[PDB]
Parts: structure tokens; C-alpha cells; sequence
């Protein structure tokens, strides 16, 4: 599924996301479009092998089974198939597990070089929140 901005920012403030670890609903979405266009089935290999999956580009390299990425972890203890679904509730609760790691969303490279600092705010302007 291809969200809207603000029907993804809809999703995300319904599961908890908004202010979780205090970042703002804006920075969420503003991951989420630089992760995937907003896509749930967006998919990216890394150099190492692992893979990302869906709207918040989860690595299997710690976060979900594919089988395929050896030597890896599965701490949300989800399959990576479960980050593509039209329902963003795993992706959701695998990145709450993420944002509590120790280092915030500078997890998420792309939030850290292109949203952190920014004004993540424009992210949810004009949605009915
Ligand atoms: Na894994």
C-alpha cells in the first residue's frame, strides 16, 4: 500500500507513535517518506546482505526473520514479510522496539541525514489529526 502523508500520519498517531521516545509525529512521517515514499511493500538490499522492509525500512540484520541474512537477530520476533502488510501495526511496534535501542531515530540513517533538525512539523501540516 501507497499511504497519503496525512492518512499515514493518521496510522501512526493511532498506534502511538506521536511523541513516542519524544519525537514528534512529524519526525515519524518525515522517516517514513525518505524510508519508503510512504510504501509498505518498498524492499532495499544493504552492502552487508541484510534487507530493509517497508514504510520504516526495518533491517533483518537484528529486527526480523527473512532467512537469508546470516548471523542476523530477529528482536521484534516477526517474519520481514509482516513490515510489508497494508497494516503498519508490526512495522509500528518493531520501531517502538528500535526508537528504545539507546540511540533514538539516529537508528534510521535517512531521518538522521535528511529530518533530524528540520521542520519535521511540515510533515503533518494541513491533516486532520
Ligand atoms: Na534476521
Amino acid at each position: 500500500k501507497v499511504f497519503g502523508r496525512c492518512e499515514l500520519a493518521a496510522a501512526m498517531k493511532r498506534h502511538g507513535l506521536d511523541n513516542y521516545r519524544g519525537y514528534s509525529l512529524g519526525n515519524w512521517v518525515c522517516a517514513a517518506k525518505f524510508e519508503s515514499n510512504f510504501n509498505t511493500q518498498a524492499t532495499n538490499r544493504n552492502t552487508d546482505g541484510s534487507t530493509d522492509y517497508g514504510i520504516l525500512q526495518i533491517n533483518s540484520r537484528w529486527w526480523c526473520n527473512d532467512g537469508r541474512t546470516p548471523g542476523s537477530r530477529n528482536l521484534c520476533n516477526i517474519p520481514c514479510s509482516a513490515l510489508l502488510s497494508s497494516d503498519i501495526t508490526a512495522s509500528v511496534n518493531c520501531a517502538k522496539k528500535i526508537v528504545s535501542d539507546g540511540n533514538g531515530m539516529n537508528a534510521w540513517v535517512a531521518w538522521r541525514n535528511r529530518c533530524k533538525g528540520t521542520d519535521v512539523q511540515a510533515w503533518i501540516r494541513g491533516c486532520r489529526l
